[PDB]
């Protein structure tokens, strides 16, 4: 089933969406990358989205510490899988994690062949 | 909890999502009608989101037969609700359901004031 | 300027975009109505975007009074006429305008099979 | 037309507009990179979108050679000036430009504290 780096109850969910087909985006490629003390960065997590267009188990909340945190979605992959030529190389997120907010952060990431939205979903409860 | 005029496997469901505040759209209103014969839109089902932006229950399967359906979204009263000065009147979504397409319908909506993005997930499988 | 029913500086212009293709959405039917004194949707103007995907010359400033309005957009047309049986029968837009003086509105929207965003500018006329 | 590093006739312009205040996004900061030899983004052009939220001039067609582009546009500090502590630290996109000849790029992005929407309009040149 789903997972990432540590299964839990998730601090960070991933949830890709197909506009063109209605329907969630499966098997799709997410890297997620923490920013190092030297600004690179560091590789953090990665999966693939489930039937569901989902993604959990990245982090556990032992790990999941404030930072500067990148999702990175591969996309061109996807649309190549359908036949279709993309304009994006890929689509990322990049923000802030800061314990004050919300515990949980669930990025959804509805997409296009040339055009992508993405939104943040920040919470206390499950989903 | 969360209902409508059925509850039941949910065939319809309604999720409403906040841009400007990354979170669910809560208590807002949801009216969805179906085109009559006479092509007046009659009454179908009504609710309000739940705390996770969500509405089911809307309605059972043996009355979700093909045809056109709406569903409104009072936008207005949300954004009225938080003190800022919304564009839409409200935002409506206006479909075909068909059978041979899948079973599921999953209307999500996402919010900010002067703009609305919506998309249709069809599936199978629950959600 | 273009008194009448012509366009002095364009008080009102619908913008479609195709996010399948990266272009204009050419072609594409509008049709606007304004909420008549007896809470029905009376025609007030119509036309098809151009090659840039643009309407203009929908009204003139004068006869562009306080109201209700709804901009609907053939979406339907549209992707059908690409071999695309999409979700959605149309896009509609509904707002009040002109309540607080004069203003022009630029109303966008952007296009996928099972989605559409749309959002609007609203700018304050100086000449 | 304008060679060097000016704009023959505008090979890749920006367009940033404010979901919430229905407006253009102006003096928004706008960063482009290319992608180098050496698989490091090298700066390639920067500038501030104007009062109508575009940014133009940003490179002649001589110099906007094929290759991976990223346009970086400084969503958080638009936010910041405006009080509102958004969710990204800024909105990216990646794309391969001008590998089937030279186009005409058009990069729109729409804005919400915690949400983007981004599109591209590819034109193919005539004149």
């Amino acid at each position: 089933g789903p997972t990432g780096t540590g299964e839990s109850k998730c601090p960070l969910m991933v949830k890709v969406l197909d506009a063109v087909r209605g329907s969630p985006a499966i098997n799709v490629a997410v890297h997620v990358f923490r920013k190092a003390a030297d600004d690179t960065w560091e590789p953090f997590a990665s999966g693939k989205t489930s039937e569901s267009g989902e993604l959990h188990g990245l982090t556990a909340e032992e790990e999941f510490v404030e930072g500067i945190y990148k999702v990175e979605i591969d996309t061109k992959s996807y649309w190549k899988a359908l036949g279709i030529s993309p304009f994006h190389e890929h689509a990322e997120v990049v923000f802030t994690a800061n314990d004050s907010g919300p515990r949980r952060y669930t990025i959804a990431a509805l997409l296009s062949p040339y055009s992508y939205s993405t939104t943040a979903v920040v919470t206390n409860p499950k989903e």
